[PDB]
């Protein structure tokens, strides 16, 4: 069985501030994190941004969301984007005020930052289970200094961020996770890990978990079989537990931009299809000794496509703000 049965619900506070209330499987209005907790979710992933101009996903935002997560009995995974806005393989902008010219200065800013985030959580008695040093960092982070022209710099920054967490006053130190996209692509994963470890600046002991994104709708090569091989290879090569920290499956996808992978093409687009997909993903992870799955943004009703070419990847119907049956998939898999 999976250790982490998770969801990323970072959008929740913004959706609430836009007037969204969610109706549960009992037909009752209920706080979204309590709906999840009562339906088998035991951990919540939260994106953190450094100095966003409108406050979205900033430190205060995340402290309040984490308090609610903890009140609901769930563990907290902080996904540090180390940017003022979305960090992904096509965007890794250095925060306003941080250095774009001096790697020594930037390394100290990253260290100070992750220490300050963690000590803010400690000071407020919020335990955190996992922290990622960056989001989807296969093409580096904190550009231009942390681009793939300078893997030596990337290693320094990861080292610094990780030790900021290790030096924090949290009573139990979080597991430190490194997160790359394209989890199904073993050669890409291997190239990154082998290269940052060879610099001499990142220690093999600096991180505890390897996390990957896994989506079915951006590339037909994303078969479950390739994911299985990649996860197996990651665990055996680097000696770290592995998990899927982002995934989605559509209830509606009328005009996909990319063909779906061959071993997933019989799964329907529906709530039942979401469950079948997740059940197969969970079995796949179990087979290989993987430890978690986090569903990405199940309740983001203003953004049902979640950035993909599909109409709707949510576990909540935007038309009536009511959860779909797939919201209980993790509980269903127990039982
Ligand atoms: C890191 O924080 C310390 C305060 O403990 C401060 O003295 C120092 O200037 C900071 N480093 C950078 C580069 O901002
Ligand atoms: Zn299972
Ligand atoms: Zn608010
Ligand atoms: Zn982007
Ligand atoms: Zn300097
Ligand atoms: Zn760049
Ligand atoms: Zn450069
Ligand atoms: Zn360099
Ligand atoms: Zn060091
Ligand atoms: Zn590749
Ligand atoms: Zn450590
Ligand atoms: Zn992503
Ligand atoms: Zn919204
Ligand atoms: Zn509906
Ligand atoms: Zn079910």
């Amino acid at each position: 069985a999976l250790t982490y049965r998770g969801a990323d619900i970072s959008s929740l506070l913004i959706e609430e501030d836009s007037g969204v209330a969610y109706k549960n499987l009992n037909g009752e209005t209920q706080a979204f994190e309590l709906i999840l907790a009562n339906n088998g979710v035991n951990s919540i992933r939260q994106r953190i941004w450094v100095n966003p101009s409108d406050g979205s996903y900033n430190l205060e935002y995340n402290l309040e969301l984490a308090k609610r997560v903890q009140d609901a009995g769930m563990s907290v995974y902080l996904d540090l984007h180390l940017s003022d806005t979305w960090a992904d393989p096509g965007d890794q902008a250095t925060p306003s005020g941080w250095s774009t010219t001096d790697i020594d200065t930037l390394a100290w800013q990253v260290y100070n930052y992750t220490l300050d985030v963690c000590n803010t959580f400690a000071e407020n008695n919020v335990a955190v289970e996992i922290v990622s040093i960056g989001n989807e960092i296969r093409n580096g982070l904190l550009h231009p200094l942390g681009s793939t022209d300078h893997y030596d710099n990337i290693a320094r920054l990861l080292h610094s961020g990780a030790w900021g967490v290790k030096d924090s006053s949290l009573s139990t130190t979080p597991k430190i996770l490194f997160h790359l996209d394209n989890g199904w692509d073993w050669d890409a994963q291997k190239y990154f890990y082998d290269t940052v470890l060879a610099t001499g600046t990142l220690l093999s002991t600096d991180f505890d978990l390897i996390g990957v994104s896994y989506y079915p709708f951006y590339n037909a090569d994303a078969t479950l079989s390739s994911l299985k091989t990649s996860l197996t290879n990651l665990k055996s090569n680097y000696g770290k537990n592995v998990l899927v920290v982002e995934t989605d499956w559509p209830v509606q996808c009328s005009s996909p931009e990319y063909a779906f992978p061959s071993d997933l093409s019989s799964i329907p687009f529906s709530a039942d299809g979401q469950e079948t997909f997740l059940g197969r993903l969970a079995d796949t992870l179990e087979d290989v000794g993987g430890v978690g799955i986090y569903y990405w943004e199940p309740g983001w009703v203003d953004n049902a496509g979640l950035g993909s070419s599909c109409e709707d990847n949510l576990m909540v119907d935007w038309r009536d703000r009511t959860v779909r049956e797939s919201i209980s998939v993790f509980g269903d898999l127990a039982a």
